[PDB]
């Protein structure tokens, strides 16, 4: 091999070595490896990359060169005939509330992050890339099809830069690309309290000793907080109202305001640190700020771990559960907790779930004013309608009242996502997210949909025939290959959704697969997990399988109506009950009695 230590920002320090609480970046979780699991390290790679040029240059690039004998199709192409479609009528999922597809974008965000690459600061080159579509460096722009709609109307491509990798930012040469993680591998609510020393600190309160964490001094939901705003200008929550003048939020992770809903639900976990930290107050009086920071901060990720594999997982995985992610067992040093490249993309399937509008109901779970149903489109980097139009209760009750998207191998991806995405840097509405995955898969270096069959132990198709039979439909496998001319060239992203689903999940086997495998090594790997001895006392932990997200909202908004079970279609009012229905979280076993 070569190099068995690169790294750049890689940042100050090691560990406590006894300290009851994890760092901020990841470090010393584990002892043996302390830089294992950390934030700004490569992706860890369970297949060799498959690059062009086998170093980096992604397939695609270069277009006298095929992949196994064939050009490789077009992104845009690919989602134009078989990712998009237009009747939104009946798409939607009979037994899953749009929480459900909320959940999972938030867990993703705790998980990982590949940032697109800078080196664009007063720079022309963010301008080559979006005005003449000039492949080059780290621009790999999205060309459009013959006879695709855009290019009457916005040009001849989209732009598109290539995500950063390990030991520099420019040009390099040497090895193999690996892609970088900004954030760190573990559940540990990261996106809340940041993944860097600098930022985790800026968003606490450090004027009183009370473990706070610093909320909005210009505007107020009804007495309950805000995230700040982040006052970096230009601004993309700015751009799309330029009368309101409204800033993005300022969360632990960098995408908080990338869509109305998933803002909504960062303000939500901010508000129950603060919740946690002066309820931790009362019963401790003696504790320092530094303490009670810490000690709401460990509370609210076992909050994290406990929706996700005993609410969330179970529903996604479905009878794939068992096989991949058995009962716990305790901490193993010897398991890698990292996030794998192929995950990335694996916990995609998200995208196929959201649905076209988002709603905002009232107190009795009615339409909310005039224009209470909003296109997905008019929502991304929007946080005027929050500040300026109900706060975030109206959401919340949307949250809870409607169904996400149903993954439909005929409607798989939303137009408001595939033709009318916005991207932060630009200035049109106009951006497709299914392309922009397929383009990355090749960006990072996946290898085909077969290599990761196998790598599953799944049969490995290589005929229309075989496709068919994996697909269960004739029409999709003959889109497909007549697109990629063989299975085995299939962008892992698409040929991944592409398969029918598992009996009670909402993916199907090569997915399951993936998912299921990382999720257990995080678990498994993670000295810190809420069930492993030590971290938590018996009766803390006790206390701790009674949370619920339904709970979440009650101490935390003035929704008064929630369902027990959030994750699941409900109907109003039968299905949703009083908040004093609702199991709470009992602090007490947290008291400190001394002498
Ligand atoms: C708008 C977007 C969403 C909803 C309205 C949305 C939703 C999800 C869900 C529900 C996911 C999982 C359950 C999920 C996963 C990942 N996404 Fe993501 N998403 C919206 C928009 C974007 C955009 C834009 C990107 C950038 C893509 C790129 O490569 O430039 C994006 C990415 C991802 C992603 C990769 C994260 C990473 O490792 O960098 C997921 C794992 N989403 N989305
Ligand atoms: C840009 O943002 C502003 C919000 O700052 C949006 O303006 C809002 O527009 C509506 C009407 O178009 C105003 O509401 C009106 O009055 C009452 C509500 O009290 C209602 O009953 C009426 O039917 C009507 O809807 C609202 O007050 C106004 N907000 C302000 C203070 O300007 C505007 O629509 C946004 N424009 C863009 C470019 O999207
Ligand atoms: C809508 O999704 C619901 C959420 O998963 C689902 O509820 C699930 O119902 C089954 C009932 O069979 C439960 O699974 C367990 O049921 C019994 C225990 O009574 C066991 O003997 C089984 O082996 C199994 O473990 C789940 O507990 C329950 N899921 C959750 C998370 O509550 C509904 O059934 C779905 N509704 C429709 C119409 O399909
Ligand atoms: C850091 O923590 C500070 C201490 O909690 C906090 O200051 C407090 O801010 C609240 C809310 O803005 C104020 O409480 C209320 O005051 C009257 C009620 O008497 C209301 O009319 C207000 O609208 C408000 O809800 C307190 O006045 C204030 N506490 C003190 C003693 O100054 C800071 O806001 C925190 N800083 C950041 C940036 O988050
Ligand atoms: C911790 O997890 C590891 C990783 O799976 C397990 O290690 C296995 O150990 C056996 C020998 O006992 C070897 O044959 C395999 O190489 C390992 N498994 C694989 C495929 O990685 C181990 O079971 C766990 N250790 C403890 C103490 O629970
Ligand atoms: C994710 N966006
Ligand atoms: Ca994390």
């Amino acid at each position: 091999s070569w190099e068995v230590g690169c790294g750049a920002p890689v940042p100050l320090v090691t560990c406590d070595e006894q300290s009851p609480y994890r760092t901020i970046t990841g470090d010393c979780n584990n002892r043996r490896s302390p830089a294992l699991g950390a934030a700004n390290r490569a992706l860890a790679r369970w297949l060799p990359a498959e690059y062009e040029d086998g170093l980096a240059v992604p397939f695609g690039w270069t277009q006298r060169k095929t992949r196994n004998g064939f050009r490789v199709p077009l992104a845009r192409e690919v989602s134009n005939k078989i990712v998009g479609y237009l009747d939104e009528e009946g798409v939607l999922d009979q037994n899953r509330s749009l929480l459900f597809m909320q959940w999972g974008q938030i867990v993703d965000h705790d998980l990982d992050f590949a940032p697109e690459t800078e080196l664009g600061s007063s720079e022309h080159s963010k301008v080559q890339c979006e005005e003449y579509c000039v492949q080059g460096d780290e621009c790999f722009p999205i060309m459009f099809p013959k006879n695709d709609p855009k290019l009457k109307t916005q040009g001849k491509c989209m732009p598109f830069f290539r995500a950063g990798f390990v030991c520099p930012t420019p040009p390099y040469q040497s090895l193999a690309r690996d892609q970088i993680n900004a954030v760190t591998s573990f559940l540990d609510a990261s996106l809340v309290y940041g993944s860097e020393p600098s930022l985790a600190s800026r968003l606490r309160n450090l004027s009183s000793p009370l473990g706070l964490m610093a909320v909005n001094q210009e505007a107020w939901d009804h007495g309950l907080a805000y995230p700040p705003f982040n006052n970096v200008k230009p601004s993309p929550c700015e751009f799309i109202n330029t009368t309101a003048h409204v800033p993005c939020f300022q969360a632990g992770d960098s995408r908080a305001s990338e869509q109305i809903l998933l803002a909504t639900v960062h303000t939500l976990l901010l508000r129950e640190h603060n919740r946690l930290a002066r309820e931790l107050k009362r019963l401790n009086p003696h504790w320092d700020g530094e303490m009670l920071y810490q000690e709401a901060r460990k509370i609210l990720g076992a909050f994290i771990q406990i929706i996700t594999f005993r609410d969330y997982l179970p529903i996604v995985l479905g009878s794939e559960m068992q096989k991949w992610i058995p009962p716990y067992q305790g901490y193993n040093n010897s398991v890698d907790p990292r996030i794998s490249n192929v995950f990335t993309f694996a916990f995609r399937f998200g995208h196929m779930e959201v649905p076209s509008t988002v709603s905002r109901l009232d107190e009795n779970y009615q339409p909310w004013g005039p224009e209470a149903e909003l296109p997905l489109h008019t929502l991304f980097f929007n946080t005027w309608r929050i500040i300026k139009d109900g706060g975030i209760d109206p959401l919340v009750r949307g949250l809870l009242a409607k169904n996400s998207k149903l993954m439909n191998q005929n409607k798989m991806v939303t137009s408001e996502l595939r033709n009318k995405l916005f991207q932060p840097t630009h200035k049109v509405h106009g951006f497709d997210l299914a392309a922009i995955n397929l383009q990355r898969c090749r960006d990072h270096g996946m290898p085909g949909y077969n290599s990761w069959r196998g790598f599953c132990g799944l049969s490995q198709p290589k005929t229309l025939k075989g496709l068919q039979a994996v697909l269960k439909n004739k029409v999709l496998a003959k889109k497909l290959l007549d697109l990629y001319k063989t299975p085995d060239n299939i962008d892992i992203w698409i040929g991944g959704n592409a398969e029918p689903m598992v009996e009670r999940g909402r993916v199907g086997p090569l997915l399951a697969c993936l998912l299921g495998r990382q999720f257990q090594q995080i678990r498994d790997g993670d000295r810190f997990w809420w069930e492993n001895p030590g971290v938590f006392t018996e009766k803390q932990r006790d206390s701790l399988q009674k949370v619920s997200f339904s709970r979440l909202i009650c101490d935390n908004t003035h929704i008064t109506k929630v369902p027990l079970h959030a994750f699941q279609a409900n109907n109003y009012p039968h299905d949703f009950v009083d908040c004093s229905a609702v199991d709470k979280l009992d602090l007490s076993p947290w008291a400190s009695r001394e002498n």
